[PDB]
């Protein structure tokens, strides 16, 4: 049901050193449909070391010390295969993680709308560069350079497998970097297509490597990397610990985006069947597979009642199916190790003493698939495992509030700091809101929205850096001061000896 | 002669809870010149504990939170009576440390320099807010908040010791954070003397505490401690690593502003002594304890002899002395362990073939002190140690060469990549190198002169992240996007339940 391809190594598809496979599990079916390369420590060596020698090439004329506008040609191009290839890749996205496919059309739409972006960018670079330094005395000047971080190492997750992989190849192709990504083993089949659509635009000859494998075989290499001069990464707290970790030895530089328990706050003062849209989107959208879900939601007591009802009665209604079928709004969970996590936090969660309002069961129409029912659970508790942890799955806590410093107390009652959501009629009142909740993304009378345009990280437990947003090529980019002494006068610090 | 303080912890003079003290040594004399308390992981828990009471206060309504026109009125406050303590200042900063005086007076105009650009940096903080994003949807509006990161712990390093702080201090606090000062062991005189002038000026209880200690007992707990939101770090690679590993199982962020082994290329095309001047300048000034020191000459073979020659003659006429004396234009290491660190990278040089050129040897006028001669190594090999380490003493090593392509694979054959200069007539070789040399700050036909208003930082094993600059307050903030729908419209894409 997918293509059959190889690594991406040095413009050509390479096959694993070890010539070993792993399976494309349909999580709609549970069955196998197709294979990926099993990419381990020699795969990654041959991507860095095309990385490197595609930088130093020409002493870089020919993509890294080339002007920008060179290279927004390439991401321009990549763009415009994307949307000719808009239907197959937004299918094959469907297949490989679950999303539904009207999900996964948008982040195709996203794919080439991040790729435009950063050729902007990329041309904006070229106005930058020698920018002038004020300087308190005239026997100096100053100007800066921007030049490429170098081979730059991208590890990305499976739950918005082309997208998450854009993110970080847009920016750092723009700023002039080379660089090897990591997709995950759970969804590489969109980012092995990009392959594809490289090889076919004529992206410059180990410009971009693309190594799949599994985390400890293919990541955790790539992180540990002598030769890698930066390593951004997006996935899980538990993994970002490792790859920070792996960073010290080399004091070497990283971005962590990682996992959060995002809070999202609705006051009293609200359109009901308005603000529960919100949140049922902010929860179970992407299939409750959000790293920026705001799975923790605070209602005011003097509507709990009836918003805890109509959320019911539209959670009910979300049709769960096959994420290629019409209509579909709720497909399966990316896998069954995803699925076993989900039911034993959902579990957990009874053991503790918290209701299940809705769900917390398999769909009464699909019994194949990683299918999970939208989940609502009540009468939790802060100290339960639900309130605390990411589970990742179509599964919403609800803690009811009184008074707007409870609902501060409780949003920030999390050692995460990704993003947050204020719902209120009250314009004093979100203002409030969106300074005293800890995160670096608030959403305003809506939950979810991420947009190129604006930086996107967390803060905590969340990572640290942004990415995207006009400073995003920045993170690619290292800036040198060259600093000039134009007199001819002498130093006249030391005694001449003559 | 020091003065005689306690930590600096929410306004307050504490002693140490273990009461222990750390001798203040002066490097001239090798004499006990007053002590500094030694703290430990309890006083770096007071001290994070009053930084995050003074962040949260009042909603951090008279700190974080205030326009940044408020902070620089206390910045601009501390530059004030920096200026108006500079003449013992200075002197303090020379008997602590051992640089020069007139280095020492020169630190102390660029701590009020910095406290000035970074009150500045507060102001334009407030123009900054609240900045608009545009977005390819009209249902949604976007701006831009840029709110401190919060309790920061900032570790520094003995070679320039209240400029080193002041270089963390007046960004972070421009920036609205709350601060924690690790200051080192071996020069903390002046960082406690900034602990008064801040009291003097009444800056907010907690929003500035200084834990003095050794770097494994107050340093360390800094730099792992769960509440501390950030860590701007200046010291050795050795240390760098230490500082990362230990901020990694709390995903903390860290800036690394570490060693190097900076390059100094030199064509033939030049006057003499003036590159003469800006070479020793770029490996013996601060007595040759620069992290951007050009510890490395790269020198044309054309000019070689007579340009090794005319350094001679420069160095063995710059004054070595007590850096009290006047004229004083060497003075001695900072410790008794840095000076057997330098005679031991000497003695190995010398053992691995290389040529003593000059000094290396202690001064035959001075019977007591850490002091060195100024010392040039040539004969060198790209094996040696020399070559290779970061020595932190007035200390040379020199290497020909005799093309351009020669020149940028020697001055790029370092795990270092802090700084590098470039010397030549020929103002297209200057770009041409400029552009080659991988390092943060490639200085053309000088060496050293480091401006506030430029970014400062490392490649490679030199660390990363930048430093002052127009970026610098950014360093200590954390961008939040506001982003609010604005449209009446249901958003549409679940169906509302009306099914039988
Ligand atoms: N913008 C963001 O902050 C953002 C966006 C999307 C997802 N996420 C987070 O991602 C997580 C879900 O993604 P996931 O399950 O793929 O996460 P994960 O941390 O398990 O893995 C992410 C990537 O890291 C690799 N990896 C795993 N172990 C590794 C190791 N030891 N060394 C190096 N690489 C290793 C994986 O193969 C994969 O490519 C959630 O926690 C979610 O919140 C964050
Ligand atoms: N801008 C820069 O890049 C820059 C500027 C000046 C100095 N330096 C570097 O600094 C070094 C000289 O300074 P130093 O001898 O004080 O360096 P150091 O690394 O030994 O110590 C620096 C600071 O870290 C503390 N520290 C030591 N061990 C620690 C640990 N385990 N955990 C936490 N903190 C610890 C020390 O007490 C001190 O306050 C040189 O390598 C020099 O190049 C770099
Ligand atoms: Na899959
Ligand atoms: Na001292």
């Amino acid at each position: 049901m997918v293509p059959l391809r190889q690594l991406f190594v040095d413009g050509e598809w390479r096959p694993p050193a070890q010539g070993r496979r792993l399976p494309v599990v349909n999580p709609t079916t549970e069955a196998h449909i197709g294979e990926i390369p099993a990419g381990t420590a020699e795969d990654v060596d041959a991507a860095v070391a095309a990385a490197r020698a595609a930088l130093k090439r020409n002493r870089g004329r020919d993509w890294a010390r080339a002007p920008g506008a060179v290279r927004a040609k390439y991401l321009r191009a990549i763009a415009a295969k994307v949307i000719e290839r808009k239907p197959e890749l937004a299918k094959l996205e469907a297949l490989d993680c679950g999303k539904p496919y009207d999900e996964a059309a948008w982040d195709m739409d996203d794919v080439a709308g991040c790729f435009e972006y950063f050729a902007d960018q990329a041309e904006a670079l070229d106005k930058r560069q020698n920018s002038p330094v004020s300087l308190p005395m005239e026997t100096f000047k100053c100007h800066l350079r921007r030049e490429p971080i170098g081979v730059v190492g991208l590890i990305t997750p499976w739950n918005y497998p082309l997208l998450m992989a854009t993110w970080k190849i847009a920016p750092a192709l723009a700023a002039g970097c080379t660089a090897v990504l990591k997709p995950s083993e759970l969804a590489s089949v969109t980012c092995l297509e990009l392959a594809d659509i490289c090889k076919e635009v004529g992206l410059p000859s180990g410009v971009l490597n693309i190594v799949t494998g599994l985390g400890p075989d293919a990541g955790a290499p790539l992180s540990a990397h002598p030769d890698v001069d930066k390593v951004a990464f997006t996935g899980s707290f538990e993994t970002g610990k490792k790859i920070m970790a792996s960073a010290a030895p080399m004091v070497k530089p990283v971005t962590l985006e990682l996992g959060g328990k995002s809070p999202i706050v609705v006051f009293d003062d609200v359109d009901i069947d308005k603000a529960v849209e919100w949140t049922l989107f902010g929860c179970f959208w992407t299939n409750g597979q959000i790293c920026s879900a705001t799975s923790r939601l605070l209602i005011h007591t003097k509507i709990a009642k009836k918003f805890n009802e109509r959320m019911v009665a539209w959670a009910k209604n979300i049709k769960v199916s096959d994420p290629l079928e019409e209509g579909c709004r709720l497909g399966p969970v990316v896998s069954e190790g995803q699925y076993e996590k989900i039911k034993k936090f959902i579990s957990n969660a009874k053991s503790q003493g918290a209701t299940i309002l809705t769900g917390g069961v398999r769909p009464a129409h699909l019994e194949k698939g990683f299918f999970i029912e939208p989940t609502i659970i009540t009468d939790i508790t802060t100290s339960m495992e639900i309130w605390r942890e990411e589970v990742f799955g179509p599964v919403l806590c609800v803690k009811e509030f009184s008074t707007e410093d409870e609902a501060i107390e409780l949003a920030n009652d999390t050692q995460y700091g990704l993003a947050g959501a204020v719902i209120s009629g009250d314009r004093e009142r979100c203002q409030r809101l969106s300074e005293e909740i800890d995160a670096g993304c608030i959403w305003v009378n809506c939950s979810q929205p991420c947009f190129c345009q604006a930086p996107w990280g967390g803060n905590k437990r969340s990572g640290f850096g942004r990415e995207l947003g006009e400073g995003g090529i920045d993170n690619y980019l290292s800036v040198k001061q060259v600093t000039e002494y134009i007199s001819d006068e002498p130093w006249g610090w030391y005694q001449s000896p003559s």
